[PDB]
């Protein structure tokens, strides 16, 4: 070993990257996150951090020669998708900057982004209102298809002069616990969705896959202090795994719009475009309506 | 409350050590990302014969993220060393191991027994003029340009494990002239297409500098190595000249006369070697002139 080390192993940049509230394996040769590791809780979720101040920039950490940069993704057809998502740190402004550095960034589908994955992602904020702590491990994958002469080829698009890899699919691996004092049995779920537009027919557990079919596909093992000769129980059984369905999503969309009103005829066609949807508004709608209409005519116009 | 409660994901890169060259796996291709080793003159001698090897799934490997015997039969592609087991006649084991798929890519059949071949014995003739040889080797999968402009990666994998076969294959090459000399160190990187390339391209037209090929295979090689040192280009001190046609169709038919078992056999290569308008040197007919007379002294 000694001789062969003379001049150093290799080095391939996969040790772990840890940040406010996220941590990373980056793959340097496809400029994107292996896999990326939060814990989600209800106070984490809360908090006056805003997303608007935050600007994507390349990881200071990560060698500029192994970084992504944003003239890669602007323009490419591909949006800068969170793994990490920011909306999970509303607590700490420097925890969700730091979900904007691009080593948490894979190139994702715009409708899948502000889509279906978003409703994941706001599944994985909701268990918090019944469990007290949640692990969330997400990452791309470009998986396997089969072509017309039988043989299995992997292709994928990159993109930029730092050739960004874009991945065919995305993972989620859910990991609940009811209390830290809690008997009760953990909770967990693996999940690969197309990095495609979804749209609401399907089920989240239609999406569902085992943990070691997932570790097989990826090359990874998530949470290995894991005991798996215990008694581990499926997310989707012991909670719903249901997304937000297209009513309940538009009026969440439609809501956070008022906020970013700057007209009160913008804030109109929020109500109207709702209203005609056939989903009438609820209470925290029209408070957060009627606010914001006060606010607009007592500021310059 | 905190992430690692349970432990961060598992990555399975760290380096692995055998007896003369280590590696770092990649889980998710079944295949080497990187496989170093030392050569030298002591250790490209002895009676190791591979004969006697076996492909096996390395058994530091976890079943689930190892390539098998069975992904690779058939499939249209050779099990490819990047460690060359021609590297360690010195020691059997350390011969086996490099027969472990740990060290293993899906490797054109042509470019196994042809260039790369030649590549393997270069690096060997350079522990002739050099007392120290480090070589990295490993798989690229590289991308290519549709009509459209868009770059898109496509590689096919192999076998109910999905074995990744790459694009290219490269090699780093790092000499030391004596362990006493202030001769600088030389240095080569190479980046070679896995299919048939022939004998009219010569090897460094396949010559990458260091830095380009850290950037498409998102590897650091050699870290402790001072780069604002005094570091040569190998081609530059050395030859980087490859067997031709005549020097590499000699010594394989001089290898086949061993494996000979027929006078007929061994009539055969000669007449072969002729046809091709190449004439025997001494150490064939020295060697063609000792089979045929065991030949003659074994059992008909
Ligand atoms: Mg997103
Ligand atoms: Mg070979």
């Amino acid at each position: 070993k000694a001789v062969l080390e003379q001049f150093g192993f290799p080095l391939t940049g996969t040790e772990a990257r840890c940040y406010t509230n996220h941590a990373l394996s980056y793959d340097q040769a496809k400029r994107v996150p292996r896999w990326v590791l939060e814990h989600i809780s209800k106070s984490k979720i809360m908090g006056d951090a805003d997303r608007k101040h935050c600007k994507f920039k390349p990881d200071p950490n990560i060698p500029p020669t192994f970084s992504a940069f944003n003239e890669d993704y602007v323009g490419s057809g591909w949006s800068r998708g969170h793994m990490a998502p920011a909306g999970n740190n509303k607590f700490s402004s420097k925890a969700m900057a730091e979900t904007f550095y691009l080593s948490n960034i894979v190139p994702q589908d715009f409708d899948n982004n502000s889509g279906y994955w978003n409703r994941i992602e706001m599944y994985c904020r909701e268990l918090t209102e019944r469990f007290e702590d949640v692990w969330v491990v997400s990452g791309p994958l470009t998986l396997p298809q089969t072509r017309g002469d039988g043989k299995k080829i992997v292709s994928y698009q990159v993109i930029g002069e730092d050739n960004v890899a874009v991945p065919s699919h995305l993972y989620k691996v859910i990991l609940a616990r009811r209390s830290s004092v809690s008997t009760e049995p953990l909770a967990l779920g693996a999940f690969v969705v197309p990095n495609e537009a979804i749209g609401f027919q399907p089920q989240l557990t239609e999406f569902q896959v085992s943990l070691q079919d997932l570790e097989k596909l990826s090359g990874l093992v998530f949470f290995p202090h894991l005991d798996r000769t215990s008694d581990i129980r499926n997310i989707c059984s012991v909670d719903t795994c249901k997304l937000l369905d297209f009513q309940e999503f538009t009026l969440y969309l439609s809501t956070r719009k008022i906020e970013g009103a700057r007209s009160v005829l913008r804030l109109e066609k929020i109500m109207e475009n709702l209203k005609n949807a056939e989903i009438e508004p609820d209470d925290y709608f029209m408070s957060r309506y009627e606010k914001k209409l006060e606010e607009l005519k007592a500021k310059e116009q």
